[PDB]
């Protein structure tokens, strides 16, 4: 008896999962010949390549538990294998007599490298590998082909390409496994009946004092519930315009499906299909780029440009990226990283990010503009790394692509438009309720100076119980001065890049 293996990496779902569906149908169309091992590998190698903060570890822990729970409802289970894929797969290919291995493809360079190796090993041991592109709606390889070998570098050109592509068929959940025995323990399972059980919170979260509020629980079950809740107001869905959603409402103004889409707890193909059904029903609706479908297409757009560029997450060697002489300023980077810049709006966003792991798109604009071209003139690569640590929805392509946009390094070139860290929040939160929540030491400042506490006299600062320089920091830079200087620096950088 030989085993069929589905390998979860992203695609942490049962629904719309061709790679997992195929394994299950095969076992049921040939009962008694096959064992089924759906596995997730806790790969120590990823940690040399990315930073993972406490909140995202908890999201993953919750996700694996949910996935295990869901697979048990199909008379299977999740097997979580600790170890490096390069060492894990030779062992299990033999110990399990693996006939077929399936998985969902991914475009990240670490994935491409790791997957090539596993495919060279699988080819040697005569294991059939079947892969499916279901993390994105469109296959970036096909978008690039249709555009004659280059990724489209504007959203509009990208949309014109993908309109002519076939939308994939969205699958349901696999059928339960008919009359399948629990596979026989292997070398590892026999010395430890739990060697493959889902990690506990304690095993994955080494810094539990860094966990914030548990607001967006991991897993497909929660993803589908949140999707269904977001889709209940069909008018809100149909008429959604991303630029008009508030970054500093106390409740999120957008769907917060991004963590679920990042891990593939939610199929983007399913979400796209559900959105299209509502749009069909609601004749007055928005269009890309600002519509909700438009948002999924931004994800597709960045996945496509990123697929063509292994250096997408760095300035050097990145075909898209303007070479800009960013400066090193460790103290300013640290103040930004910890929300101690002395601009309350910026600090509120960075504290929400650290505590909760999600901030709105335009809140990400504000802080990324401040770090890079707007104020501190620090490389977007530094911002990317902090976001990588703190965001539940950390996504190699999306983080890099939007950082390049916000820093005017690629895709966006109107660097003379600079967010103000004082004025920008006021449009949608003139009372500063968001600042009061995340910078509570300012909570007694009136609306007239809560965005600009340095405009309060010392007497009033003492009265409000928050003296600048003691209880809340002084501004680390004066926006009105530095952002004018940075516009000149950017223009110089654009000139140099144009001459090369
Ligand atoms: C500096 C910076 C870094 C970012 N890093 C990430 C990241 O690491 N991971 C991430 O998922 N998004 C990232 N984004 C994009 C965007 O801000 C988030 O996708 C969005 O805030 C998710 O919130 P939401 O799910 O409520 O989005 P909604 O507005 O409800 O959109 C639905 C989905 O569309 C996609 N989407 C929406 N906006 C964008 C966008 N601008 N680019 C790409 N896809 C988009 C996401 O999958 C999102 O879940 C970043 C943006 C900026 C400016």
């Amino acid at each position: 008896r030989s085993t069929l293996v589905h390998w979860f990496r992203k695609g942490l779902r049962l629904h719309d999962n061709p790679a997992l569906s195929h394994i299950f149908t095969a076992a049921n169309a040939a009962p008694g010949r096959y064992f089924v091992r759906p596995i997730f590998i806790l790969d120590p190698g990823i940690l040399d390549w990315m930073q993972v903060g406490a909140n995202r570890w908890r999201f993953l822990q919750q996700t694996l538990e949910d996935l295990d729970n869901q697979l048990r409802k199909l008379n299977s289970r999740l097997f979580v294998v600790r170890g490096k894929p390069a060492e894990v797969f030779p062992r299990i290919f033999k110990s399990w007599r693996v006939e077929m291995l399936t998985f969902e493809t991914d475009i990240e360079p670490y994935s491409v490298t790791r997957d090539a190796a596993v495919q060279k090993l699988a080819k040697a041991e005569g294991v059939r590998v079947e892969t499916h592109c279901s993390h994105t709606i469109y296959n970036p390889e096909l978008v690039i082909a249709k555009n004659l070998g280059k990724a489209p570098i504007t959203y509009q050109k990208f949309l014109g390409i993908v309109e002519q592509l076939k939308v994939p068929k969205v699958l349901g959940v696999p059928e339960k496994l008919k009359n399948m025995p629990t596979p026989p323990k292997d070398e590892v399972e026999q010395k430890d009946s739990a060697a493959y059980d889902c990690p506990t919170m304690k095993q994955l979260v080494k810094r539990p004092e860094e966990l914030g509020p548990n607001k967006f629980p991991g897993g497909e079950t929660e993803a589908l519930r949140r999707m269904e809740e977001s889709l209940k107001d069909e008018i809100w869905v149909a008429r959604f315009e991303k630029p008009n959603t508030a970054p500093n409402s106390l409740e999120p103004s957008t769907t917060v499906l991004s963590p679920y889409l990042k891990f593939g707890c939610l199929s983007a193909r399913l979400f796209n299909q559900k959105l299209k059904e509502i749009i069909k029903r609601q004749p007055k609706h928005s269009q890309p780029p600002v519509s909700l479908i438009g948002q999924l297409m931004w994800r597709e757009f960045y996945y496509t440009v990123a697929a063509a560029e292994p250096n997408f997450d760095r300035m050097l060697g990145n075909v898209y990226c303007m070479q800009i002489p960013w400066q090193e300023h460790p103290d300013h980077l640290e103040a930004w990283t910890h929300g101690r810049t002395g601009y309350p709006f910026i600090d509120a966003i960075m504290r929400q990010l650290r505590q909760e792991g999600w901030i709105h798109h335009l809140a990400r604009h504000a802080v990324a503009c401040f770090l890079t071209r707007g104020d501190l003139w620090i490389s977007w690569e530094e911002g990317q790394r902090v976001f990588e640590q703190l965001l539940l929805d950390q996504d190699w392509a999306l983080n890099a692509g939007n950082w390049m946009w916000l820093s005017a390094s690629a895709f966006f070139h109107q660097y003379f438009r600079v967010y103000s860290p004082v004025a920008f929040g006021k449009k949608t939160d003139p009372q500063g309720h968001y600042i009061r929540k995340y910078v509570p030491e300012l909570s007694k400042y009136p609306a007239g100076c809560i965005y600009e506490p340095w405009k309060a006299s010392l007497v009033d600062q003492r009265a409000y119980g928050c003296v600048l320089g003691t209880d809340y920091p002084h501004r680390i830079v004066k926006h009105e001065v530095v952002h004018k200087e940075n516009i000149k620096r950017m223009g110089a950088a654009y000139k140099v890049n144009r001459e090369v």
